[PDB]
């Protein structure tokens, strides 16, 4: 659920997810339209693409335990909804991280009409 996303992303890189990571883009947060800005917009976009392939899951509200070992995210055994969604977020906290340092303020609250062109998952 958002509450452990959340979490594996202040954990990772030290941002809140909101409002760092819920209105950056083109993908991050309620948006899904047109092209990636930059390299953090596109693991949004990765991110939405891994949850449009699980129809029968919600993983906004579905609760997953994860542990760390070695600082390593380790998705705990749940359902199989909750295990997939954690492998989800867990790609998505990483992508953050590993491109943390193109993150750009220009890029927060960015408009929805300058979303433009297409992309498919
Ligand atoms: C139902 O309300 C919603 C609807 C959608 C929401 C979407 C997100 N958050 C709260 C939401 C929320 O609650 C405030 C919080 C953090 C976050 C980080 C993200 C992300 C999406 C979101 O994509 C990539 O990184």
């Amino acid at each position: 659920s958002l509450l452990e996303f959340g979490k594996m992303i202040l954990e990772e890189t030290g941002k809140l997810a909101i409002p760092s990571y819920s209105s950056y883009g083109c993908y991050c947060g309620w948006g899904g339209k047109g092209t990636p800005k930059d390299a953090t917009d596109r693991c949004c976009f990765v991110h939405d693409c891994c949850y449009g392939n699980l129809p029968d899951c919600n993983p906004k509200s579905d609760r997953y335990k994860y542990k760390r070992v070695n600082g390593a995210i380790v998705c705990e055994k749940g359902t199989s909804c909750e295990n997939r969604i954690c492998e989800c977020d867990k790609a998505a906290a990483i992508c953050f991280r590993q491109n943390l340092n193109t993150y750009s303020k220009k890029y927060m609250l960015y408009p929805d009409f300058l979303c433009k062109g297409e992309l498919k998952c």
